[PDB]
């Protein structure tokens, strides 16, 4: 089974935090 769907929908927002916080820094 393979909920591309979901997977799309989902997997929508996430490489930004990592970029966020990597641009963001601290």
């Amino acid at each position: 089974k393979k909920a591309l769907l979901a997977l799309a929908l989902h997997h929508l927002a996430h490489l930004a935090l990592h970029l966020a916080l990597a641009l963001k820094k601290a």
